[PDB]
């Protein structure tokens, strides 16, 4: 019980936490039914609006006014933000020339630059192109500070998952807010945007920035604002807190605006109607910046202007209905819209038939505007599977479309789609002493920001999914010095030890300076305890695992001019024992011969051997990996057509390929116990995915093998599946569908590192920070 009888006299938006029985005067109160009886009256004044007019200057203070223009307002910290411009002849901040801020210029008593996070909902990256004509304050922040052309949100590209990702540095599958709506089968409870259940702390994982700050003795303003509190009041409140005594004043602040999202939904992202809400947000940024200038803080504070996701054109007319595919949709619950998650309407309903459902949803219309996935099959770059609140059955929906359960307008915009979709990209600008001046940075992912916000506040981040140091290039100071992970397992370098006669595998073949040409960036370090051998070859090098019986990685270089050659018919089924590696640590062809479903492929492609002699090396048993015929369609096209195409296009490429095991879909390297499938009758483990990392010189005029400067990388994590049901056009020639599949499964090098326990690019001429940026890069193909 809370005693509402008390008063918010001299308590408005107090920062001190107040529990029952006493009543509150903070943001969470209206929201919690714990406000004092005079909260609305004392704390939410509106009288006379938000701006000083000439006729108010010098006024005697009336405590009923929303803000003040009286002579004492400044030391009281409650002037309207435009007070000085109107009453003291000062200029608006936006009208002042841009000037580099080389060090914080802070008033007496400020020990470090405060951080203000100004978050905007549904701010599409491309809105920035409207420029100073529509958004002059934001344009000044953008042009004079540090900006990315866009920032990538997490999937699903909706508000709750993204704002909490900004706050924690975690993927939704790890922080737990996997949607705006979710069902937790263990709680047997439902979380909704609307309603009180979301207030229960059990839903919220990881450690958000405000808790991290507080635990390290750094004070935070509110990161929650009640919907009933107008934006102008939010800004005045922040400015009031910044005027507090040294021993009360917070170091970190957040502002949130539900615009331009609301208007985007109503009018669509390209509507002329979007101009007004954008002007309104800019006006709010102006109030903040004018207010800061009034406090002599405009060259002291670091300001982050950041969005949660973008906005796409989505209308009533573009809705797929599940009732068109399934006979009884009244028996399922669908989280609908720009994504789909399906579960039985009755929890744990035994008649739920997910295999039959997926079958009826797979490639059933030519123009089908979604694709069903079991969550383990979703592209790994989405990191969207390892949480009990994520339904097994997912629908990835095509941009511009909705999926709904059945047919049983007022919106023209929506978002939630695959986070590499252009329309979903959002904004990032950093301005202040700690950010660089007039600097553009490449796009980056929102998971990276928590680390940077900790850097800006002198905090040590809780464990998270950012790669700390990968954004050092945004900062003038406060950068994080990363340290190389130490290698855990040193390799063996086995020389010859066996004779062909020593081998009984069922295999038949009916007929320096390797490290220099083929390992351009050093050997990958193995960051777990295991046993493996380096193997050298004219055309390739590998780290062969004696445990998993195949390479952990195979590395090779292909020159721009490289020749593509066939596999001679007499070598079609050629597999050769490797006299460097014991028969007991080798695969055997017998298992393949006997397994009616599983075939094999090679990591280094015989198609790219330098000579007919060299080709024989590609047929070694130590280059062989288990591949379903379905996967082989993809892999052969990749080995035979695409790698060469890349070399020709990029002036040579260096390729590192290998297996990934992630049977429990947690995005991390499986241990032996977690592997669940082997080649028939054998102990040869079956990868869930195969990766390839393709590196070249960013300066394409230089060959990959003689690159003096920054690198260019594209990588993939291809799902190893027994069919190509994912690819609706796979009945056609590989040239009509394989690249499309690969693009969907693009990946960061960092993603591969998590999944493999390997550490790449340890011997380069670049800084460690640059390499970390490279490893976080995602080639999106948009
Ligand atoms: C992205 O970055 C994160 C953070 O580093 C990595 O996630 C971590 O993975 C490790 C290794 O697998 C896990 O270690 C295990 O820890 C558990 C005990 O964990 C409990 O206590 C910790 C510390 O207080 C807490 O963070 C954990 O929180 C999980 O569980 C909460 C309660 O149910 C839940 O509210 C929260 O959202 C989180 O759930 C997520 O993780 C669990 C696995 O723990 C998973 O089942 C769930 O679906 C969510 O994904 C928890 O209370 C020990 O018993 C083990 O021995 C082991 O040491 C970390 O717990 C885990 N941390 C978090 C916060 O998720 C990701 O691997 C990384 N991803 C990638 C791809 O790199
Ligand atoms: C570093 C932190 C980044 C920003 C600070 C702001 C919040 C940090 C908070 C994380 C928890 C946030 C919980 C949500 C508060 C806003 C709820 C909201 O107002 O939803 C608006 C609604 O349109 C979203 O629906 P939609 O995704 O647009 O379909
Ligand atoms: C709820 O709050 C009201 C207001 O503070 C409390 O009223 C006071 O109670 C004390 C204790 O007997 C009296 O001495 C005061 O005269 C009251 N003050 C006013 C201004 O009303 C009330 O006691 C609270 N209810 C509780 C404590 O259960
Ligand atoms: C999958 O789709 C088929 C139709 O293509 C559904 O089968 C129909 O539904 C009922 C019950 O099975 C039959 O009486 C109809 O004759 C079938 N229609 C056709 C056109 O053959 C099947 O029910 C669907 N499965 C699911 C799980 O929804
Ligand atoms: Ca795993
Ligand atoms: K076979
Ligand atoms: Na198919
Ligand atoms: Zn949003
Ligand atoms: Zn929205």
């Amino acid at each position: 019980w809370t005693n509402t009888s008390g008063s918010c006299k001299g308590r408005c938006f107090e920062l001190q936490e107040v529990g029952p029985p006493d009543c509150r005067c903070d943001n969470l109160c209206k929201s919690y039914s714990s406000c004092c009886h005079d909260f609305d009256e004392l704390c939410l004044k509106t009288a006379r609006g938000w701006e000083c007019t000439k006729d108010r200057c010098g006024e005697v203070r009336n405590e009923e006014n929303a803000c003040h223009c009286s002579e004492d307002c400044l030391s009281r910290g409650d002037c309207c933000t435009n007070y000085q411009v109107v009453c003291k002849g000062e200029s608006h901040w936006v009208d002042d020339d841009c000037e580099e801020i080389r060090v914080p210029e802070c008033p007496a008593g400020f020990v470090r630059p405060p951080l203000i996070i100004f978050s905007v909902d549904g701010f599409r990256a491309s809105y920035m192109k409207k420029g100073s004509k529509v958004m002059p304050n934001i344009e000044k922040l953008r042009s004079c500070g540090t900006h990315a052309p866009y920032m990538r949100p997490v999937y699903p590209t909706k508000t709750f998952p993204n704002l909490y990702t900004l706050a924690t540095g975690l993927y939704p599958e790890s922080h737990g807010i996997v949607g705006n709506s979710m069902y937790d089968p263990v709680f047997d409870a439902t979380f909704h945007l609307r309603g009180r259940e979301k207030f229960n702390h059990r839903w919220w994982g990881g450690q958000p920035l405000w808790i991290t700050a507080t635990k390290q003795g750094v004070r935070a303003g509110t990161f929650f604002w009640s919907v009933s509190i107008p934006h102008e009041r939010r800004i005045l409140t922040i400015l009031q807190w910044l005027s507090l005594p040294d021993n009360e004043r917070p170091s970190v602040y957040a502002f949130y605006s539900e615009q331009p999202d609301f208007s985007g939904h109503k009018y669509g992202p390209f509507g002329p109607e979007m101009t007004n809400p954008l002007r309104e947000i800019d006006k709010t940024v102006g109030q903040l910046m004018d207010g800061l200038k009034q406090l002599k803080l405009h060259r002291c504070v670091n300001v982050i202007f950041v969005g949660d996701h973008g906005m796409e054109d989505v209308t009533c007319d573009r809705t797929e209905f599940l009732s068109n595919y399934l006979t009884n949709v009244d028996d399922i619950t669908l989280v609908p819209g720009t994504l789909g998650r399906i579960r039985p309407k009755i929890p744990n309903n035994l008649k739920y038939d997910p295999k039959a459902i997926i079958a009826n949803l797979t490639c059933k219309k030519p123009d089908q505007h979604f694709k069903p996935y079991m969550k383990q099959h979703l592209p790994k770059r989405l990191h969207y599977a390892n949480n009990r609140r994520i339904e097994d059955l997912h629908l990835l929906v095509e941009r511009r479309w909705h999926v709904a359960r059945k047919p049983l307008c007022f919106f023209q915009g929506d978002h939630g789609f695959d986070n590499k979709v252009n329309s979903m990209q959002t904004v990032f600008v950093g301005y202040g002493p700690t950010f660089k001046y007039r600097t553009k940075v490449p796009p980056f992912e929102n998971i990276e920001l928590y680390n940077v916000m900790c850097d800006l506040l002198g905090l040590k981040p809780a464990p998270n999914n950012g790669t700390h140091g990968s954004l050092n290039h945004l900062l003038r100071t406060n950068t994080f010095r990363p340290t190389l992970p130490e290698e855990v397992s040193r390799p063996n370098y086995p020389g010859i030890m066996y004779l062909q006669s020593d081998f009984d595998l069922g295999c038949t073949c009916d007929d320096g300076s390797t490290e220099e040409r083929h390992l351009l960036y050093g050997r990958p370090a193995v960051l777990y305890r295991t046993s493996y051998d380096i193997l050298y070859h004219t055309d390739f090098e590998s780290g062969y695992s004696e445990i998993f019986l195949m390479p952990l990685w195979t590395s090779y270089t292909i020159s721009k001019q490289a020749e593509v050659s066939s596999i001679p018919e007499h070598l079609t089924n050629c597999v050769r024992p490797d006299v460097r590696v014991s028969p007991g640590f080798s695969q055997n062809c017998l298992a393949y011969k006997n397994d009616k479903q599983m075939s094999y492929g090679f990591l280094f492609p015989p198609y790219l051997s330098s000579s007919p002699e060299a080709k024989y090396d590609a047929f070694l048993v130590t280059n062989m990996v288990p591949m379903y015929p379905a996967f082989k369609r993809v892999w052969t096209y990749f080995q035979r057509v695409l790698v060469k195409k890349y070399a020709s296009e990029r002036n040579g490429v260096n390729v590192i390929s290998g297996p990934i095991f992630d049977y429990n879909y947690n995005g991390l390297r499986d241990i032996e116990d977690e592997i669940k499938q082997y080649v028939e009758g054998s102990s040869i483990p079956v990868p869930t995915h195969y990766y390839s990392i393709i590196t070249s010189c960013l300066d394409f005029t230089q060959p990959a093998d003689k690159c003096d400067g920054p690198l260019s990388v594209s990588s993939f994590i291809l799902p190893h599946r027994p069919d190509n049901d994912e690819s609706c056009n796979s009945s056609e020639d590989e040239s009509k569908w394989v690249e499309e599949l690969m693009k969907m499964h693009t990946a960061r090098v960092r993603d591969i590192e998590h999944l493999t326990g390997l550490d790449f690019y340890r011997k380069t001429s670049r800084s460690y920070s640059e390499i970390l940026t490279l490893k976080t890069y995602l080639h999106t193909y948009e």
